[PDB]
């Protein structure tokens, strides 16, 4: 869908990335290095994710599980343990 500065200030579902052009996405057009919100590199360095700290991304082929950390495979992405981005699925 529409999100950013380009399409009306959205914050695209599900946390994804906001493409500098407008469009809400998951891939490296969307969250690399034309990414404008949610982006890879987004990431923090102790890798916290989840409400408490405000919903940051994660990097590249990493999940945010449901306790609140960001990190890549199934424990991560699988449905069940991932709240946000989640991959594997
Ligand atoms: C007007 C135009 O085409 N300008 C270019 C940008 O739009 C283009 O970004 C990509 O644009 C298309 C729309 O043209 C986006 O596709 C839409 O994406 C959403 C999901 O986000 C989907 O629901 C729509 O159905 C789909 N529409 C179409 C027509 O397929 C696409 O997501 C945008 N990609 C990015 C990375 O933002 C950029 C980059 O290609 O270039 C402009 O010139």
């Amino acid at each position: 869908q529409r999100c950013g500065s380009q399409g009306g200030g959205a914050t695209c579902p599900g946390l994804r990335c906001c493409s500098i052009w407008g469009w809400c996405g998951d891939s490296e057009p969307y969250c690399g290095r034309t990414c404008e919100n949610k982006c890879w590199s987004g990431e923090r360095s102790d890798h916290r994710c989840g409400a408490a700290v405000g919903n940051p991304p994660c990097g590249q082929d990493r999940c945010c599980s449901v306790h609140g950390w960001c990190g890549g495979g199934n424990d991560y992405c699988s449905g069940g343990k991932c709240q946000y981005r989640c991959s594997s699925s």
